[PDB]
DNA sequence: CCCGTGAGTCCG
DNA sequence: CGGACTACGGG
């Protein structure tokens, strides 16, 4: 699936590289392009066979995934734990507050520190976790607005949401069919139910569960984020499989 | 002689003084079906504008899922394709609201106006040889507006300073339009097309007849209960039965 | 982020 | 002379 998976996310590139923005939206990056290299060497290390379960996230934050390609990708757990690095270029137009800095990025991504922290604690080692289980986001791609401000898929003005949301939607029952999944874990609501619908719509046959969202924005997930998930992971009884 | 190729530079033209026009406020999309659709409506003119005309049939402007899918004035995919037989590629406005793709003759709906008129002229003519012998379609505005959230915005839902050059533009090319074609005729599709089209004529002195048949719009309820008999009866009223066996 | 309250559009 | 569906601010 590590090849398969990969031209899925190719052919979705060259959809999303067709579509325009505007409004409040100033800057699109892809990390998927001027951070391919990192975000492939994630997918052929970790993606070597299918996957019983998908945790699925909604985009990349500014200082994780936007700099290092990888989903949930906060700097420290990617560089020393999942073993991950590559060379990293730069979207075509910088904000001057977000410049992509790659593996030099100061900044920590808490949302990806608290994933990614979650999971070394329980498995250990990264093969442990990807034994049966992979990680994607649902956009690849990140916006800001002119004072360098994050706009999730959310945050778009419904006309260019509905546009990109749909071509996501279709990359990921493709996704989903490669992997072999038979369970998708939406992380945060928006993923959940995205993807639910998606994958219900196609008829594809899959669960979609979800759990909480990381996100320091999330005051919930602010006390006790790890032993909240450690709690939901436990009733949709994948802990069984990450030991 | 042969107006099709006249038609076209018309249109062409119009095309031209469109293309500088910015618009506002409410409008957010702008699309003109005679770019990205240009080569069916091309096909069709080709096709069925071969000769002079006596009568020239006026609609407003292209609807969401008709003209603005099959680049055909009252341009409903089916009859397009089944019954007048037109088909070429289409592509896509530049920028598209996500509830108003264009998919061209992918388009699965049936646009109700399109689909009342041409049915119409279908069990009327029989084959389409008949109705294009002496007439033609057209409409006054080629452009189709939609606000933020891609609803419809007729050219009179536009804020007046828009409106008046976009119909002052469209006014000098409907003139034209009347001159290369030939027409004795024009008969507006709804009351906004005859008065726009009276309004026109008579102003720049062209001694053309214009008159009117209810719109098919389905906002219209007069319409959704019986269009096709009320307008048989403006027609025979007309004298134009005639003309169309 | 997550949820609640509620306004624009369709009902051809 | 309503029903369903699907922006934005505060916790
Ligand atoms: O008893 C009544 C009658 C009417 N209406 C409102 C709703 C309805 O749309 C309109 C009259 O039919 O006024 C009520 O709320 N209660
Ligand atoms: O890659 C990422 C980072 C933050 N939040 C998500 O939903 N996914």
């Amino acid at each position: 699936p590590a090849d398969s998976f990969l031209k899925v996310e190719l052919e979705l590139n060259l959809k999303l590289s067709n579509l325009v923005f505007q409004d409040p939206v100033q800057y699109v990056y892809n990390p998927l392009v001027y951070a391919w290299a990192p975000h492939e060497n994630y997918v052929q290390t970790y993606c070597k066979s299918k996957k019983e379960v998908l945790f699925l996230g909604m985009n990349p934050g500014p200082f994780g995934m936007a700099q290092t390609g990888v989903p949930f990708g906060e700097v420290n757990h990617v560089r020393d734990w999942l073993q991950i690095e590559g060379p990293v270029s730069k979207p075509e137009v910088e904000h001057p507050k977000r410049r992509i800095r790659g593996f030099e990025c100061p900044q920590s991504e808490v949302s990806g520190a608290r994933f990614w922290s979650l999971f070394k604690s329980l498995c250990g080692q990264p093969e442990t976790f990807f034994k049966h289980c992979f990680v994607h986001n649902h956009c690849p791609l990140i916006f800001m607005n002119h004072s360098g401000k994050n706009l999730t898929p959310t945050d778009l003005p419904k006309a260019q949401r509905d546009t990109l949301l749909e071509i996501c939607d279709e990359a990921l029952c493709q996704a989903v069919r490669v992997l072999g999944v038979k369970l998708v874990i939406g992380v945060g609501r928006f993923s959940e139910q995205r993807a639910r619908k998606a994958l219900m719509a196609e008829g594809i046959d899959v669960t979609v569960k979800g759990i909480m969202h990381p996100s320091p924005r999330n005051p919930q997930a602010n006390k006790g984020w790890e032993g909240i998930v450690r709690g939901q992971l436990l009733e949709l009884g994948v802990l069984s499989l990450l030991t």
